[PDB]
């Protein structure tokens, strides 16, 4: 139970892809258990077909859920004894050698999301926020882009903020639910305003893949006409809600030093 | 004006080198004043030239040296008034956009050697240590490297750090003097033993380039290395003890160059 992870994953109409992605987390160094939370409502979950499987190095909790929301993943789940938590959408796949090094990054950031995958805010109109990555200007000062987010579904961040989260102010959790979507956003407002610091800080990955692709079922959330203009909006709702821009600029990314060999020179 | 940092940059036979390399880091953003560690016992200072073709956008103070020794830079300058120093060999040249990033990296880590040269010590049989870099075995866990050390010849650090080396034990001192070398590995062991934390961290350098033979160096001369070895074993003596902690951390800047985090 210390000095280990546990992995909480969010599945829904993604079994198949859900079963693969198990076959390799379970695998990971530190893993002290894995949360399947199944948002599948009224579908059988996969726990029967798990155990024909056995023996599996860890335990695997499948938490059938009331309803499918995106907010599920982010309850206070009392089987959770570890201090870090490892957030992974079903469709993403890490190498183990990406989560053990980013998990020791963790637990020298424990009160940061330490994350794979990085994105900003940027504003134009004084006061209005718009939601984007790279391919926006650099709101920052001078050289380089600036991130002022890392999305919790490719990160380790503190369990406290689970509960830290149902804390937070009813708009919020209305919010989420009104939208599916900017659970992420959120958790950032809410880690930038607890530290004073950078919500998150960037660990590039060496080897991460999105399987999107390859699933039957839903082409993935991303794709929606609506998304992205969707967390323009969030940004600027949670500003209301808070009364507030809290996030931060970070140009902070951080890779293994030799891993690959010599890629410090 | 933690908004500023100070360079201090000792010079030795290597006067055409020194002022060339002044003509870029006087141009750096954020520079408050540089500080030259004029170690050439009984040469005249290029002040004089220096203004001669002035105006300069800092103060730059050309203090002469009682004696040629290593550890002259790590004295504690009354002219120095910001929290960080920079402190670069007058052979190496670093980009502006490396110095800029590396400094608001130091802000965030005011504790600790930022710099641009990473090394490490290893131990093969219990007790006895040696020097080196990426070309020995990780010492630590089983991926990638590890460094212990960041040499301070290229990097940003508290000039608190400065005075806190003056109190260190006589014998420090003695060992610095006696082989002109090691005195950035001294630091390291000073700065690990304060905070607790790795020494240093390591960010890569997007330019930086050293211009050593264009003017010869003293990592050349034969027992160069074998006395970094010794030098980590004799601090360790003075200390009872190896406080150098293992870091793998490598700090790039977030899109610089362009998309480099894809
Ligand atoms: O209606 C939905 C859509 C998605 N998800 C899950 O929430 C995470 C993110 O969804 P997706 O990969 O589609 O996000 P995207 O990458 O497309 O924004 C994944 O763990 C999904 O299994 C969910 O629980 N309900
Ligand atoms: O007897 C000496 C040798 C060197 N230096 C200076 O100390 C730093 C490091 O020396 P060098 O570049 O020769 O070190 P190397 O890269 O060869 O180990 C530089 O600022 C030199 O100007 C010095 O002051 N006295
Ligand atoms: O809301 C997101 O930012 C969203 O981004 C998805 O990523 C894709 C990226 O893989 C592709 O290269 O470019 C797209 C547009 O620029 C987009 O950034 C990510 O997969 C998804 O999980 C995120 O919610
Ligand atoms: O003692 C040092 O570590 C010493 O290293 C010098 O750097 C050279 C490097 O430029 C070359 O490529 O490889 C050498 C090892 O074979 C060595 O690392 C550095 O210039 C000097 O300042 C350092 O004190
Ligand atoms: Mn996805
Ligand atoms: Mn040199």
């Amino acid at each position: 139970a210390l000095d280990s992870f546990t992995l909480i994953m969010q599945t829904y109409n993604r079994t198949d892809l859900l079963l693969r992605l198990l076959n390799h987390y379970q695998a990971v160094p530190s893993l002290h258990k894995v949360i399947v939370v199944w948002n599948n409502v009224g579908e059988k979950g996969p726990e029967e077909l798990w155990n024909s499987l056995g023996p599996h190095p860890i335990p695997v909790i499948f938490k059938p859920q009331t309803a499918n929301k995106m907010r599920n993943r982010l309850q206070v789940f009392p089987e959770v004894e570890t201090n870090a938590v490892l957030m992974v959408d079903d469709d993403t796949l890490i190498s183990a050698q990406d989560l053990v090094f980013a998990f020791s990054i963790w637990q020298q950031f424990p009160d940061q999301i330490i994350g794979f995958v990085p994105r900003k805010h940027v504003s134009t109109s004084s006061g209005i926020y718009s939601y984007g990555g790279f391919e926006l200007q650099t709101p920052g000062p001078g050289n380089g882009d600036q991130y002022s987010m890392v999305l919790i579904g490719a990160s380790f961040f503190n369990s406290k903020y689970l509960e830290l989260f149902q804390k937070q102010p009813a708009a919020v959790h209305a919010l989420i639910d009104e939208t599916q979507n900017c659970d992420d956003i959120a958790m950032n407002f809410l880690v930038t305003r607890h530290t004073g610091k950078p919500s998150g800080i960037f660990v590039k990955p060496i080897n991460m893949v999105n399987l999107e692709k390859e699933t039957n079922g839903y082409s993935g959330m991303w794709h929606r006409a609506e998304h992205f203009l969707q967390r323009s909006y969030c940004i600027n709702k949670l500003v209301n809600i808070y009364d507030g821009m809290p996030l931060k600029y970070s140009n902070i990314m951080i890779s293994q030093f030799g891993f690959p060999y010599a890629n410090h020179k």
